[PDB]
């Protein structure tokens, strides 16, 4: 898809036999996704942005599917009010910025 | 330009007389630049991210020239620490994400 920026660029990702919105994000380092359980071991870890610093668990080697395109990378979950697909995962669906 | 997203999308910007480097951010509503002086009367203004929100101070009709395009909007300026060029811009300028 070819994604205009008049609103929010959202879209249906798969993770963990659920369906969730994120939001596409390319200000965003990592992938950072709400509160839920997955499964495997995980690491603290902090990420800061606007407001300060919060602390998320770190996963690897998480499946994801982003618009029908599998992915496997670094998921963190925590606190944050919006799904964030980050740099780590739009690089491995061959997503660019174009002006 | 085609911009791949291996690292931090900054661009060169120039506003006030001044020249910065930016990050083309399409997660940010807004376009937030760190503290310098504007002239011009101003709003207050909040804006939330990752750990909290923070007070701006709200610009408009600020013309900015974005990698050799110019746009007129509103620019948000307060603490924070990278200069972010938001939707309202990034829609000025034509830019699309492409997958
Ligand atoms: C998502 C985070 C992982 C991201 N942070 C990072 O990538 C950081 C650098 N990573 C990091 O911490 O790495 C490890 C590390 C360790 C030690 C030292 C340094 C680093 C981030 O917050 N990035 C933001 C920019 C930033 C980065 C660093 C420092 C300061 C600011 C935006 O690009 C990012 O796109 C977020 C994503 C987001 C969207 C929605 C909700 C929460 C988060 N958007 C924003 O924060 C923007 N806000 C918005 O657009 C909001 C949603 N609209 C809004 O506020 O409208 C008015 C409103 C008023 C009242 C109620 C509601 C809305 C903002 C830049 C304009």
């Amino acid at each position: 898809p070819q994604i205009t920026l008049w609103k929010r660029p959202l879209v249906t990702i798969k993770i963990g036999g659920q369906l969730k919105e994120a939001l596409l994000d390319t200000g965003a380092d990592d992938t950072v996704l709400e509160e839920m359980s997955l499964p495997g071991r995980w690491k603290p870890k902090m990420i800061g942005g606007i407001g300060g610093f919060i602390k998320v668990r770190q996963y690897d080697q998480i499946l994801i599917e982003i618009c029908g395109h599998k992915a496997i990378g670094t998921v963190l979950v925590g606190p944050t009010p919006v799904n964030i697909i980050g740099r780590n995962l739009l690089t491995q669906i061959g997503c660019t910025l174009n002006f």
